[PDB]
């Protein structure tokens, strides 16, 4: 029926399970419980498409098997906050990662910048943006509290997925 495998992806804290949680059933979590591996399941239309998103929300804490999870994924969202420069950095060593679990240079990957509600910016969108075109995907800014660009960053990823 059309099923789209996504894996998000990035350092502790960053906010990938927020993400996940207010694209799925609209709601931000304010709280910070460390994820070890969850899996979340939704049908949408996707540019007149009817299909079943299947999303893979990993472990960020090096302390919480994310490979063998991985390895299943046909698009990886890679999250840092852009109030977080070790988030941004580390992102290169995720992106290894997944070019190490899909045995390919050539896969579906969109770099997202979360908490952009916050104002302690030390991630400037030029810098990120640069870092997405030297890779040859899109940037894209995110806040899972207000819920601003997190429908676009996960179907912008769908759209990356059927470039492939
Ligand atoms: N202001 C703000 N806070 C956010 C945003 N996204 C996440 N947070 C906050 O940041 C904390 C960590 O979020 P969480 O989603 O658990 O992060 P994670 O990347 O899943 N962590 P882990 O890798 O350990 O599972 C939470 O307190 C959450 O409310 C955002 O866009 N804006
Ligand atoms: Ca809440
Ligand atoms: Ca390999
Ligand atoms: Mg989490
Ligand atoms: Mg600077």
């Amino acid at each position: 029926m059309t099923e789209y495998k996504l894996v998000v992806v990035g350092a502790g804290g960053v906010g990938k399970s927020a993400l996940t949680i207010q694209l799925i059933q609209n709601h931000f979590v304010d709280e910070y419980d460390p994820t070890i591996e969850d899996s979340y399941r939704k049908q949408v239309v996707i540019d007149g498409e009817t299909c079943l998103l299947d999303i893979l929300d990993t472990a960020g804490q090096e302390e919480y098997m994310r490979d063998q999870y991985m390895r299943t994924g046909e698009g990886f969202l890679c999250v840092f906050a852009i109030n977080n420069t070790k988030s941004f950095e580390d992102i290169h060593q995720y992106r290894e990662q997944i070019k190490r679990v899909k045995d390919s240079d050539d896969v579906p990957m969109v770099l997202v910048g979360n908490k952009c509600d916050l104002a302690a910016r030390t991630v400037e969108s030029r810098q990120a943006q640069d870092l997405a075109r030297s890779y040859g995907i899109p940037y894209i800014e995110t806040s899972a509290k207000t819920r601003q660009g997190v429908e676009d960053a996960f179907y912008t990823l769908v759209r990356e997925i059927r470039q492939h």
